[PDB]
């Protein structure tokens, strides 16, 4: 319907500029005739998920890179895509302007937008805050009387989640993951640094921070929401960390364990929201196995496991046969779900840059690695910023795919926003990974993926400067004749029936 | 009950430290004895509104310098001494500890602390705010249908607001001024830069911007919150400036004058809130008398008109008796009140200089100075500050009596807390000032009031390095000795019956 | 010869990128024939000094715009155009290779460039310097013994301004001024602050700093540099205001007329510099006439005095007419100079905007109103600063109309410089501006002058959005007819005999 | 000889105040007899470095701290302690008068000061530089005919050492670390970003940037400046990151292994200056053992490696033990040397705090430990710095133990300084570790050396808040009997 309005800040690519009367949007999804397929291409050039179509053909000759689907190869079903609803995203949004906050809003949850399923919410404050704060700071309340939700929860993030679901056309899931505890629940007394729960699980300590999560719920669905999922702890490797400068509560694996086995599972199962899945670790992937291991061998915590929640920020370390691979062959029941993931908060690099095609890259280099080794869905960090990367209390400032200007009642759609819709928009819940093998050794990343209907989805990333000439097999319907050019993201759709 | 905590930042004296457990506090007045007399002292030393005693004394010989008290010349009578409820200020106290907060109010507002009986807030959104907005933001909506107050009103300004009123002894007189229209009522179309009201006074624009007055009154009255008085504008002078960084709203005095006659006057009147003053000007004293005159001549205009308020920005251009005392001269019942000041804005300078003897000595230099030319009360601006001298959407950082760290919960209260409260504790509303006569030529500042019981009181301010030793006569009573250390602000106070 | 590499940093127009081996440049100097035009035209859409041509109609006829040349009214003669070499713009032009470097100062100084003939060269340290030197920081030193110029002076200063007068075709005139003296000849003892010189004009104090302005010019014409003037302090008035951030010294007007009439006067025309040229202000055009009137009635201080010298940086509150046009009226002998202008100072806006139209619109908009205010010449601060505006030891960031990117061996050439370049390269030394006549009223901004030989120059700056028709009358020639296009600036030249 | 001048920022002690004409200083240093010790004292009240004595007892009862001298227990041999003479140091000492620099390098290397004996001396620029130069910036200079020193070099950094070294009394190792090469030599052609030295080692790049090590020290030699040693480069871990914001040069183990065996070990062996010691890595202790064991496996690299430098940043992942410790068990004949620290480069906390004990115990803390695994001299960055942490032209603004401020001729010694001070006054080079038994478990962290001349040194840092009675039991001498206060730091000295 409308395009990207482009705009340079310096850096490899553009962004796209929206405001109150103005920002770029899809058609309505049509269904294209048997033997044609739609192309989606988003270039560091500047093109931003431009349709084409094309005939699927019968015959094909030539020595060219074929990727051949394999649609009897089955692999993991796609829970979906989104990102966090945390303070400063909130802030960042209601900064805007009433009919351009409905533009953003469209442009991340609406068919005219990229049509995330998934939002992530914090319980209570982390470092994406202008305060410290958890619902129940009034010291010593072990029966939680004083808990209640504060206007960052009632006036910023729960009407802007309503607004959200409102506009999607999909069913969202919600996601709530604690930074930290009230502090009079913790060794330390403070809502940052080396700290854990005090005591021991079993005792009214834990079983105050177990009820803590159920009044969280309670709250929220007097507001009328309802949660998928919950963590059990954000990076709860964090909190073991001395001087770790903002909001966190440190677990050992086997304290996790043993709080999900005597409280928290317990707690959430005997309770009005015991279909709420809980996901373990919420963590980097280099505590896998390992982490994994340790909790889901106890069968008095495994059974109130539903998964396993990974963060992306040590991924270098860790690779994903070893980690994830690993973790799904001993554990293939236990679904493996990206949480969060953001660029820019690597001590020597810059917060945010504008326009950066590399920083787009990096997030679907990363969705297909995940989606290659078993994970269910992907989850950026803050749904928007400011041009500082905050509202941050830390200066712990990072990138965002949208970021907002306050001062011209404008935001800019990212690089990172394209390279995520490229999944979320074309991949549904209920979507399942299948095979798709090349013919030789090549410089793209590809997936290939069924939908619950049975057409089929492929995304083509190349991060390599040189064009690739390539065609897609599908033994079905024929072959697709098609150009991944230098620095490009395809997203590739055709009906098999 | 608790002294000063003192805390050096590297600035010529020390700040107070308060935090959730304690802050510096006074015992409950004590009304001493007819011929003894109390002194609160304040020094760049570090002695902080320190209480001592001492008689009167019948007898007095020497040639030192004596300040003798004239109870029958009677000049004019106080209204108050406050600050101003900024969403900044706001802010910075909400960010403090529920224990915190309520030491930071008592300090400002209880007879423990320094008794401010002023409150001036701000009608919607100016640079001490961290967005842009008014009442009424939906387009061309001159009935006002969609007037209403925002989050930074109902749970920031109001709730304070009502919690300070709790603590006060004194009944707290509030103080509305507006910053910008709506911008659909403005020639610019813009909350900044030069512009007026469009059209002329009479018509729609103008009409709607009156009854968006009464609105504000409306919607505060339903918070249980009534208005001792309004300004017709903060700074008018500013909107006529090309470039004006922030919200503003021009009028000429011409414009005013006919602003008020025919749209602001009358709609006041005819509500319900028509007991509400109405101060003109609200801007630099340079401006007098010509303003006063083109207003107050016109009798539709100065019929709706209780005073005149001024700022202090550009009094270095404006000497008091050409300004102040000739605006007195030809007006002698208009009040005069003093709405606005702080240091830090001039763009040279360091916002905040935590400990600063020198901005104290500013803030008790000029309280003097106005009350010595007929003005009735005196009002700083932001109430609390952050160590930037912030949160201000364009960066016009100033310094604030209390400097609030969220970080630490955490605040300081500085030398012009101290200077300012060396007044506002100790001349109460309808306190009048009186006649005080040097017998020689002295460095010292000093006026003379006497309270509605008839008790006196005397501020002596020592902006010199040299200590002054000195005596005050009474008529009635006899001989006050004392000294008068070199950077030092005293306070006396004595029954004369 | 060579068109401007455009780049956009994401503000309204481009910049034009240069680096080792390609910076845009114009071909040789051509006089076209009588009876046509040259334009050079640059647009905030792309366009930087493009070169057309058309014809001079010997017949009009409509109702359109009319500017009418009026050859026999007369006014001042310029002197020229420049900008400063100040230690920031040496670090930053010797950051680039030597092949870079000469492309950048054959940008400002060549025929090929903008034919700048004015460098202003700062007497020892100011904010754009990385340390607080002078020439004299040997305490006491009231015979100058040890008075030297630093690695500042002999390695970057002196060698770029003889590399800049090799690639002049036009003489180069500089221009010196100081911001302090020794901290040992002043009542403060430090650099910054409010301090002026100890004691009182014709004392030792005074004597010595007459005397560094000798030993100043001595040491340059050592390196065989000779200055057109000096001016007798930089920003007088910046040494009156307490805790004034950088280098000043501070001389009230009384007190500059004095130490002009008693010491800097016969100092300089009592040594081998006696041909230098003294002005007079060197600071805001808020001080005229007042300033003037002080000193120029004054016969003892006024023969010494060849010119005022002002800055732009309170133009806002300073009306062309009152000030400069005033101070011209009561002494239309004495020459109107503008010696310093740079954008970016003011705390709510960007230090610098790579490619903001709106900060050459304001260089433009400035030089034309001096012109048509009888000043003789305008002078650009910083020739070049790095992307923060810098360096600069107080953080005082500021834009240039050249920023160099050393990582990049880089330069970018903002609108600043193609703005100022509409004057200076087509108004050379001599020229004099003549009378020019709008038939109706209209958004405008233009001027006219007569080069040496007598052709015609006219510059043509619309700020405005809209498209304006418009016809230049020459009585001699005939009609040009041509259009002034929405955010342009145009230069035309044409011979008149 | 004269006291601190005390004043507060509003952190959690003072700083000392110095000036043209007034610096805290000691006395020349005395001896004191036999069966007496002496005492230096800093706390977070307010006291620095002061002097007091005591008598050693011939007999001790009690069931308190006892701290046990075990003399025949004997460790590594001690280097040294300095700081580096950045271009921002330099700037910031000449930014003052010549009266108060010499007062600022006389704190640092006199016996009247804290009596420092190691510079680090960065080759060409770095961070804490104005602009971005190598010393042989002409491109394609493979030859390096046209290598020299800059102003930075000859105007500021050399006068300045050898003005230090006048100033000392102890002999002054210098170090040289280099940052970048010439940008034609590496694969990204710039200062910083991600980037190494082009082709392989053996190569002309690579023969190249080796004779450039020998091109410092012979400009630096014609300066009448002699080094004890050189680093193969400054954090070469930083160069393999992406976006490095300032100037690196990326090596990984092999690359570093192999440049050394091929090229920068045989280039200096084969100089006048062969005697100048190679020490590798110069990066963060975490990358240890793995770093030792890659180079030091292949005896082509490691007959040209006299040490192993560790810098402190991500000491908070890596413990001592597990790197230190491991390190000297595989390598016990290859030193460890602490050759770059500093405080207030993680975002979240200022850059420089005005007084902050905080900092003065992690700089303790850290030499402490170091002391205890093996390490022989521990190294400061920025021998000074203004009160924003710089100059620094990427804004990588941090703390040091003297802060310049030029527009008031002043300068302030930060806690860390006095920190510092207590290893550096107190432990010549040449001095030994030697064991340390406590009696019972405890939250002081202490060390205790023997000087060449056999005369004790123990330096007791308590980092908690309650005051800790205690013991020290010399068999040779007697026992000490003394009070470690709550926020002190202590060194003690006795003859035996
Ligand atoms: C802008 O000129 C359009 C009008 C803006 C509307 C009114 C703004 C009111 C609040 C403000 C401000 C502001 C205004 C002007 C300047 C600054 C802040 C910074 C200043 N820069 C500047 N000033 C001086 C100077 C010295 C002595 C006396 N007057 C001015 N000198 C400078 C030297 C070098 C660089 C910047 C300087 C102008
Ligand atoms: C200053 O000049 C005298 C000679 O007049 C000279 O002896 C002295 O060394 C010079 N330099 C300084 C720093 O005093």
């Amino acid at each position: 319907a409308r395009p990207c309005i482009p705009k340079s800040f310096g850096y490899s690519s553009v962004v796209c500029v929206c405001n109150a009367t103005y920002c770029d949007s899809f058609d309505p999804p049509t269904f294209p005739a048997l033997g044609t397929f739609s192309r989606y291409e988003s270039t560091r050039s500047g093109r931003r998920m431009e349709l084409s179509m094309g005939p699927i053909q019968a015959n094909h000759t030539g020595t060219g890179l074929l990727l051949t689907l394999q649609p009897e190869q089955k692999f993991q079903k796609v829970k979906g895509f989104g990102g966090a609803m945390t303070d400063a995203a909130a802030l960042n949004i209601l900064a805007l302007s009433p009919p351009a906050q409905n533009l953003l809003l469209k442009s991340y949850f609406s068919e005219e937008g990229i049509g995330y399923n998934i939002i992530r919410v914090p319980m209570a404050s982390c470092d994406f805050s202008i305060r410290t704060y958890t619902y129940a700071d009034t010291p010593d309340d072990f029966q939680l009387h004083n808990f209640s939700l504060p206007e960052e929860d009632t006036k910023l993030k729960i009407p802007l989640i309503h607004r959200a679901l409102q506009l999607a056309q999909r069913p969202v899931s919600l996601l709530a993951s604690p930074w930290t505890s009230p502090t009079w629940l913790k060794t330390n007394g403070a809502v940052n640094g080396k700290g854990s729960l005090k005591g021991q699980p079993g005792d009214i300590y834990h079983q105050t921070w177990a009820r803590y999560f159920v009044k969280f719920l309670d709250a929220y669905a007097e507001h009328k929401l309802q949660f998928w999922a919950v963590t059990a702890e954000n990076e709860p490797s964090a909190g073991l960390l001395s001087g770790y400068p903002f909001q966190c509560l440190g677990f050992t694996p086997e304290h996790q364990r043993d709080f999900i086995a005597r409280d928290l599972g317990p707690t959430l199962a005997n309770s009005t929201h015991h279909n709420v899945r809980l996901l373990m670790l919420d963590d980097q992937r280099l505590l896998l196995p390992h982490w994994a291991k340790v909790v889901l061998t106890d069968p008095e915590a495994a059974k109130y496991v539903h998964g396993i929640a990974v963060h992306w920020y040590l991924d270098f370390l860790a690779p994903a046969k070893a980690t994830l691979g690993e973790t799904h062959r001993l554990f293939p029941n236990t679904m493996l779900f990206a949480s969060e993931a953001c660029v820019g908060s690597k001590f020597w690099e810059q917060s945010v840059r504008l326009g950066s095609w590399d920083r787009g890259m990096q997030y679907s280099h990363s969705i297909i690695t995940n989606l290659l080794y078993h994970v269910v869905g992907w989850t950026d960090w803050n749904l928007a910023l400011n041009p500082e990367g905050g509202p941050n209390w830390v200066r712990n400032f990072v990138d965002s795919p949208i970021i907002v200007d306050i001062t011209k009642d404008t935001f800019y759609k990212q690089p990172m926003f394209y390279h995520l819709g490229h999944f979320s928009k074309f991949i549904p819940e209920g979507s399942q990974r299948v095979g798709l093998v090349a013919s030789q050794k090549n410089d793209l990343d590809a997936v290939a993926l069924m939908h619950p209907d049975g057409s089929a989805v492929v995304v083509v990333l190349n991060r390599s400067s040189k064009d690739v000439p390539l065609t897609i097999k599908d033994p079905a319907v024929g072959f697709l004749e098609t150009i991944s050019p230098g620095y490009s993201i395809h997203t590739y759709l055709w009906r098999r029936q």
